[PDB]
């Protein structure tokens, strides 16, 4: 089928006007735009892309910290077993720790290598060559990055790392490579491999070049299919490294969007989207996460959020925490997106109620604690659930205040009546109850 390899959603910027045009905002954040790809942004924008330059990076913090990823080169959109006999989907991604000035000394020999190898002339396949990525570089520090982070505001409100209407922006505090920025430096070959975005929050990536990027995109409501490969495979499809056989997804009939990204040009990962990633030429890339307040944005993320749980994976987006927040602070004009605000918050306050009523019924002390504000969401030390407001403290820790927290089902498997435990609350009752309360939905014309 045709339909099993669609053109790429595509919108190309000449100037300011463009990139500030609303019904741009509306066409990425559409449910049925699995990705959109903005090409001439910086261009359009006069974005000084020099600033994330390697030669830049260098001088700036030439000791900061990369991770890198030794992998096999591998030919076009190919990922051969290591024999050379078979395509598999799983990946060979090794780790390690290096610094920007070691990357960068790798990143230009590497090209010089290959000008001299064009300059030399002239089992089914390889042996494959390794080669190394650095990824997760991070850019949360504005004291170390001034002048890289100033000119990221020079972007429309809604691709900004920080703006009024980013749900991770009213999470009110810091998740590290989400609400702060992510540098990636390639030489060709570099494979992000398979995966949807944390909490399938969207996504945004700018290609700083000079070289190119390709990538590979499925629809969300396509990801079950490709978590069944996975098992079949034996990989864990949240945690494993995979890159997906092209000829397995066309014979399941899975559509696979397919562009070039050049340098300058950004692109938008809509809510779960599935996507997979390879440098082309040398280059670097930067990238973050926005949550756009839609109702497909808060279902979404509410979901993998449940999922989690089930297998065993901590959640970086504490959605308790900011379900509150939002009840607390942002009026919500879609009538279906207040709804399931309104349903989560009901859920959480009747669990809430029965627990705390169970404890006073079995004679255990429910000790006020309070909350510093702008305090992050607190998760289990032992299984990392998101805990909230009712936690559970060894004795000796709240003794020596330091309040490590636990849930109340691995305090139990612990102590089986919570004697080695104290119970603190963080908010009254009364206090859940009037947010709930007062949160209504607002009128909008819009
Ligand atoms: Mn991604
Ligand atoms: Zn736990």
């Amino acid at each position: 089928k045709d339909k099993l390899n669609p053109p790429t959603p595509s919108i190309y910027l000449e100037n300011k006007r463009d990139a500030f045009f609303p019904p741009l905002h509306q066409f990425c954040t559409n449910p049925k735009n699995p990705v959109t790809v903005i090409r001439g942004l910086a261009g359009a924008l006069k974005l000084d892309l020099g600033l994330f330059s390697t030669k830049t990076l260098v001088e700036a913090n030439n000791e900061h910290m990369v991770e890198v990823r030794t992998q096999l080169l591998q030919p076009a959109d190919e990922n051969w077993d290591p024999t050379g006999t078979k395509k598999i989907w799983r990946c060979e991604s090794n780790r390690s720790h290096t610094t920007i000035a070691k990357y960068a000394q790798y990143q230009a020999s590497s090209f010089q290598e290959s000008l001299r190898e064009e300059n030399e002339k002239r089992r089914r396949k390889g042996p494959f060559k390794t080669i190394k990525f650095g990824t997760n570089i991070d850019l949360s520090d504005n004291k170390k990055w001034k002048l890289q982070l100033h000119e990221l505001t020079k972007l429309p409100a809604f691709a900004r790392v920080v703006s009024a209407g980013n749900l991770l922006t009213h999470v009110g505090h810091t998740i590290l490579g989400m609400n702060t920025v992510q540098l990636y430096m390639k030489v060709p070959g570099s494979r992000t491999p398979g995966h949807q975005e944390n909490n399938n929050f969207c996504s945004v990536n700018i290609n700083i070049g000079p070289g190119d990027c390709e990538w590979f995109v499925v629809p969300e409501d396509y990801w079950g299919v490709l978590n069944d490969f996975c098992e079949k495979n034996n990989l864990n499809f949240l945690m494993s490294s995979w890159w997906p056989n092209l000829e397995d997804l066309y014979e399941a009939n899975v559509p696979v969007y397919r562009f070039i990204q050049r340098p300058g040009d950004l692109v938008w990962i809509n809510a779960g989207t599935v996507h997979w990633v390879q440098a082309v030429g040398w280059c670097n890339n930067i990238a973050w996460n926005v949550g756009p307040l839609t109702a497909c944005q808060y279902k979404l993320a509410v979901e993998r959020y449940e999922w989690n749980k089930l297998k065993s994976v901590k959640s970086p987006v504490p959605m308790v925490h900011l379900s509150w927040n939002m009840a607390r602070n942002i009026k919500v004009s879609d009538p279906k997106l207040f709804e399931m605000i309104k349903y989560c918050l009901l859920k959480i306050l009747k669990q809430y109620q029965t627990l705390r009523e169970a404890l006073v019924a079995a004679g255990k002390e429910v000790i006020w604690h309070g909350r510093t504000n702008d305090e992050p969401a607190h998760y289990c030390s032992i299984c990392e659930v998101e805990v909230f407001n009712l936690l559970f403290v060894t004795n000796e820790s709240n003794t020596q205040k330091t309040y490590i927290v636990h849930c109340h089902d691995c305090a139990r498997k612990t102590s089986k009546s919570l004697e080695n435990f104290v119970v603190l609350e963080q908010y009254k009752m009364e206090d859940l109850i009037q947010v709930y309360d007062q949160f209504t939905l607002a009128l909008s014309l819009s």
